[PDB]
């Protein structure tokens, strides 16, 4: 069908690390109007590139294909093959993202017990390179119950917003009110409601490059062709329908945790407010909570711009929200990760590319390609050595925004030229649309950071030139 | 001939503003090594410029001649339309960056003899704007004095740069002392060898964007491929002989104005060290000057790095180099504004752009492009607005580079998709070099800022976009 066949699949690759580990602190840093624009130009992208596809979808009636097979029929190979090969890349990068999340929320639950393995950051490492091997043995071989483990994730996500909100309605504990979390209350709000940077992150677009990650996922309805009884109705329709609902959430998110928790906190259950005349500061002292030391010192472990883990102390039940970020992070480091191979394979199939052929090649008897499985296994291994989604997140941001550019830009290409084998019967694709899109694309990627945004496009145009030439 | 047409044509237009006002302060900031290595690096983009150009000078034949005429007879509608236009607007603004220095070096003459008109910057503004009318003016009528003027402005350099060896030479005097000058020694020479990177501009990319517009000038040789004897053979090695004298010439200036001055020097004459048991801090102490007290204040006004007219100081007489600075901005602001003139009107006649076509007409006998000179002059004034050397000459940079970038390129692909009237027969042109130029422009402009090299190539693929479509 089309609810589980597309939308509740595009859910499970678009929710992630950043809407349970960073949300809050974007929501923190920025405001909660500039988290909201954030999330709002993050989908006018998504959304654009989400009309572009269906359009695509809804071309001819190609059968049994993946995403880069149907980019590559319905637009031109030139430019099919340069996104084929982006796209593949930032789906590697993304396995190395989500299971760097998925290793810090282990590491910061063994550190809870008071486990370490060798220290932060590299406990981190090592958690996540046994994590991604973990995965690919099950890519490889084991994927077969990966259909009814969509189900379990999906149970898993609801479980932990319906966590969260209850946890939140609750009115505060002790030890809840000590960590920052009081209850909704405008105070909170207004505060919260400007900008507040506080980092070497603390920036607009410092911020737009870290939640990104967050609205990517759309092209995971594209790969499901051939396994839906009608795509240019199913894919359309799960795909938008899984843009607004997760941008839904994304708002409801940083809108409910912007009301409650305050951006500065200290862990000790002693602050609460002395009695006597005192010179107590802050929104706090209002509810008996004087956490001037800290705040004055910047010295201060918890709160919403420094605890990383936010949703888990607000929410009722902790080791709920734990497991919705586990399934939320397994579901999209394999999502991506058995999406780059296949595109690449498919990639591999068209002799397009001098170098890239040996990694077309299938085993066993669903040609599965091990090969490309070792690859992106590879690049995610290489990507997870640098343990931290402040900073794999930007170089995930520039990539996603450099396929969805291309897809854009090759949609309107094909439609200013008239191609022969482009005429899309989606009622609502504009190509100016898509060109706007494209354009706010590459300027977005610019302006994240020029040097990567640079060698994006100095790829995509080595590669389109010489597939032409 | 090849000299005085093509080779002196080239010289007056490669040399201008920035060889007598700026070079010594790049010299000061960046060094001697570093100032050799922007030179350097500046003269490889436009040596590998010019072979493409020569390349385009020997490919079949054209007798009319004009850059854009000869790029778009050989290289194609699109590029060449992209380049014509590219370069008008480059050349546009190159007028409004050499009245301004021409507006500068009258300033400080005003200051020194006389009185000022209204305020340091706003006399450059309405000094650059009355010099620029004037250069109008003389473009619109009076433009049959040209081979007057050409060895009028020629001779002044020549005088200009033999009295700077003169007087660099003579061994300094009290004034010339206290200024900084020390004639030659190898104390100085070692200290301008490291950088000193003062003020928001200090940076390698921040002296290369100031730099460059000294080495552009190289298409003045293809301007006039009609009017000359034996284009094949006249314009390769007119355009690189004038590319190597002028970087001997800026090598040579660079280096011995580095191993002459300090980069902190104070006008004051008292400041001679006294005879005691003083706590003289500076290099000039050896020689008997103590310039400690600005120096370690960073309150001294002139020196290499504080003075952006010590060339004239050093020198023997200084109203030969304020000529000589006279002359060369005159020729260069004149062959911007005509060779911008001349190209946009060519340009407008092909219609390639929709609005454009308005300025295209000429006026009189020989069809003088009228609408297309006050076009440039409007541009220019636009930017002559800006009364800072220092920000106009990151624009031209900017602007030059994706010309060069785009000839280069245009060029490779014409060699590489074997088109059919590209067949040059200049012997040192390689397709692979062409882009290796074009590539290294492309990076360097990104380098010098960012937002400007995104806007040029964007202007530069909707032009081409606009054609191909
Ligand atoms: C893309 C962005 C930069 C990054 C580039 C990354 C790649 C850089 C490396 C490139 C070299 C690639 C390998 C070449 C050697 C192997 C042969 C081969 O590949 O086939 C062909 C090359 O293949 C191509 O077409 C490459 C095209 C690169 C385009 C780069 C454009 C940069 C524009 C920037 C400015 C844009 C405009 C700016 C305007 C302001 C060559 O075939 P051949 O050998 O000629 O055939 C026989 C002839 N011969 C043997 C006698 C010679
Ligand atoms: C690697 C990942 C990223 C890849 C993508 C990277 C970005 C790539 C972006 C590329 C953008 C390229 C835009 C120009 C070319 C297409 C439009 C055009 O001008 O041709 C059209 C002329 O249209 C006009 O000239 C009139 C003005 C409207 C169109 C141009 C607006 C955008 C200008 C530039 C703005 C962007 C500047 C910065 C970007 C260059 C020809 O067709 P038409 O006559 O319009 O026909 C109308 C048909 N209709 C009647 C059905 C409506
Ligand atoms: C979904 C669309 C996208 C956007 C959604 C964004 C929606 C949310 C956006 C903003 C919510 C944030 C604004 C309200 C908070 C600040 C104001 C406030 O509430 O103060 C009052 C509490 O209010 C309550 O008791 C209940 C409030 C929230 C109920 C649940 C929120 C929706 C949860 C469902 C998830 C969302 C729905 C999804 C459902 C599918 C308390 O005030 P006070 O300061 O104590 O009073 C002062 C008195 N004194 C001074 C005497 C002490
Ligand atoms: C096959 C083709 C491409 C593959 C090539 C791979 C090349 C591999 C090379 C490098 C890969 C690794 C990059 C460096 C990692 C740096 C990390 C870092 O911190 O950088 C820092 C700087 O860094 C730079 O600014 C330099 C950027 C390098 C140029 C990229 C060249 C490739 C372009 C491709 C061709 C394009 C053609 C275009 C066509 C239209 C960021 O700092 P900042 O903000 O600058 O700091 C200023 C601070 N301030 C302002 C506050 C004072
Ligand atoms: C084709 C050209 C290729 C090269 C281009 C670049 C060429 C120019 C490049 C470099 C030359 C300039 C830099 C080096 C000399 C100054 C630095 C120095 O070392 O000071 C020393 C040398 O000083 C002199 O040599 C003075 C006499 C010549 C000065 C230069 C004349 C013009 C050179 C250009 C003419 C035009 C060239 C082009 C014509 C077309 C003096 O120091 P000292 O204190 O006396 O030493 C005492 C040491 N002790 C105290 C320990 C005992
Ligand atoms: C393909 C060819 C056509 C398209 C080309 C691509 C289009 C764009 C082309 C060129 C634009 C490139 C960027 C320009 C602005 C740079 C920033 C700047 O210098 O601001 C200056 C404004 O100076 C003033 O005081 C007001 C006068 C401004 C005149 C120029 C405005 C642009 C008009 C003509 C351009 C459009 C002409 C369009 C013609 C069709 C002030 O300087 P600052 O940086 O703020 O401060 C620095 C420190 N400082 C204070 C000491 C100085
Ligand atoms: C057809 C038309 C196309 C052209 C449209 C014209 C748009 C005209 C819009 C603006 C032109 C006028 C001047 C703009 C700003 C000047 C002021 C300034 O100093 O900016 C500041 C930066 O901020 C930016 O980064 C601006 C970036 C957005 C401009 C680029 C968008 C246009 C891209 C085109 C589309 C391309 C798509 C194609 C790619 C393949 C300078 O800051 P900095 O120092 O540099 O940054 C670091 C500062 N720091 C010191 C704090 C760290
Ligand atoms: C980063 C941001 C600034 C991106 C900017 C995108 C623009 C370059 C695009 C977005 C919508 C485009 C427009 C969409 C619709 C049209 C109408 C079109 O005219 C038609 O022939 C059909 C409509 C009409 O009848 O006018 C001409 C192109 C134009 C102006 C387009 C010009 C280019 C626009 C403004
Ligand atoms: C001093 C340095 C730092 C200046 C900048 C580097 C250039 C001098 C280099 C960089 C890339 C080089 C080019 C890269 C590739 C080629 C292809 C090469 O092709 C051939 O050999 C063609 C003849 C043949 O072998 O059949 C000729 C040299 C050339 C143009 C190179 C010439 C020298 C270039 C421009
Ligand atoms: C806060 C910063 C960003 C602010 C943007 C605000 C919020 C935007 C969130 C994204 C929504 C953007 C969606 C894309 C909108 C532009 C895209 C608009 O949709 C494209 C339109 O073309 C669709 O209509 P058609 O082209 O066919 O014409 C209509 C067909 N009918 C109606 C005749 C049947
Ligand atoms: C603030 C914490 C964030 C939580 C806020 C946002 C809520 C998270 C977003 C989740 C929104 C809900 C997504 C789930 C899908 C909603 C959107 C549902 O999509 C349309 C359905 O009608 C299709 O479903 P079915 O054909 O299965 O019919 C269902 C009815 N029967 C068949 C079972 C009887
Ligand atoms: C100080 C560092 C300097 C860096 C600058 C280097 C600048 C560029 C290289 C500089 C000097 C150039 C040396 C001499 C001038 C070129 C001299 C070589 O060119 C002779 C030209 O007329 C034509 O080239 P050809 O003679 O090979 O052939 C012409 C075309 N037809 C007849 C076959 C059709
Ligand atoms: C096949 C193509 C491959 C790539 C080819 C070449 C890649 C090598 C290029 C990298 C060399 C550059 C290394 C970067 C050096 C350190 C890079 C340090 O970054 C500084 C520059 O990005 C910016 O300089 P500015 O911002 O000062 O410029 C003027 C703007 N202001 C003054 C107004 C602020
Ligand atoms: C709340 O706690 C803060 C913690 O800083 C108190 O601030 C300090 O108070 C004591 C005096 O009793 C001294 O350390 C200084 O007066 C303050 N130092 C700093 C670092 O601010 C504050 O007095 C307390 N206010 C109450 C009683 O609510
Ligand atoms: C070189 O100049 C410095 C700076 O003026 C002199 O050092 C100062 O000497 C006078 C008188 O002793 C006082 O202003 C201070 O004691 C010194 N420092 C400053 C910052 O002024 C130094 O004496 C001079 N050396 C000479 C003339 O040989
Ligand atoms: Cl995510
Ligand atoms: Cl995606
Ligand atoms: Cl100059
Ligand atoms: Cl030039
Ligand atoms: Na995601
Ligand atoms: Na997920
Ligand atoms: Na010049
Ligand atoms: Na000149």
């Amino acid at each position: 069908g089309w609810v589980k066949g597309v939308m509740i699949r595009c859910m499970l690759n678009i929710w992630g690390v950043i809407l349970y580990l960073r949300l809050p602190w974007i929501t923190a840093q920025a405001g909660i109007v500039l988290t909201w624009i954030i999330i709002l130009l993050s989908v006018t992208v998504t959304s654009i590139t989400g009309l572009s596809i269906s359009a695509i979808s809804t071309n001819g009636k190609v059968k049994s294909g993946g995403t880069y097979f149907l980019i590559s029929r319905s637009l031109g190979p030139e430019l099919g093959g340069s996104i084929g090969l982006i796209f593949a890349f930032a789906n590697a990068v993304g396995v190395a993202m989500h299971t760097v999340g998925f290793a810090e929320t282990v590491r910061d639950l063994l550190q809870e017990y008071g486990a370490p393995i060798v220290d932060p950051i590299n406990d981190i490492r090592i958690i996540g390179v046994v994590s991604v091997t973990v995965l690919l043995a099950i890519s490889l071989a084991g994927m077969e119950w990966e259909s009814k483990a969509q189900v379990l994730f999906f149970l898993v996500i609801m479980v932990s917003f319906a966590n969260y909100l209850v946890g939140t309605l609750i009115p505060p504990s002790e030890d809840k009110a000590s960590k920052g979390f009081f209850s909704y209350r405008a105070d909170i709000f207004v505060q919260n409601l400007v900008p507040d940077w506080r980092g070497p992150d603390g920036t607009f677009f410092g911020m737009f490059s870290i939640f990104f990650p967050s609205a990517t996922g759309i092209l995971a309805g594209a790969n499901i062709s051939g396994d839906l009884k009608d795509p240019a109705i199913a894919i359309p329709k799960g795909t938008l329908m899984a843009i607004f609902w997760t941008t839904i959430s994304y708002l409801a998110i940083s809108a409910t945790i912007g009301s409650c928790v305050v951006r500065d906190a200290s862990g000790v259950l002693n602050d609460t407010v002395t009695p006597g005349w005192g010179a107590c500061e802050g929104l706090a002292c209002s509810y008996g909570w004087n956490f001037t030391e800290c705040t004055q010192q910047h010295s201060c472990h918890y709160g919403l711009i420094n605890y990383y883990q936010t949703m888990s102390m607000v929410s009722g039940f902790a080791p709920l929200i734990t497991a919705g970020i586990f399934g939320a992070t397994l579901s999209s480091a394999l999502a991506c990760l058995v999406s780059a191979a296949k595109v690449f394979q498919c990639l591999c199939e068209d002799q397009l590319y001098p170098l890239i052929g040996f990694f077309g090649k299938g085993y066993g008897k669903n040609k599965e390609p091990v090969r490309g499985y070792l690859l992106a296994y590879a690049i995610a291994v290489a990507f997870i050595i640098i343990a931290e989604l402040n900073t794999i997140a930007p170089i995930i941001s520039n990539f996603f925004l450099c396929s969805y550019a291309l897809i854009n830009f090759s949609c309107f290409h094909a439609s200013i030229t008239n191609s022969p084998g482009w005429r899309p019967s989606f009622q609502y694709y504009n190509k100016w649309a898509a060109l706007f899109g494209a354009i706010i694309s590459v300027v977005i990627m610019f302006l994240l950071t020029w040097w990567a945004a640079l060698i994006a496009i100095g790829v995509v145009l080595f590669l389109l030139l010489y597939v032409i030439y």
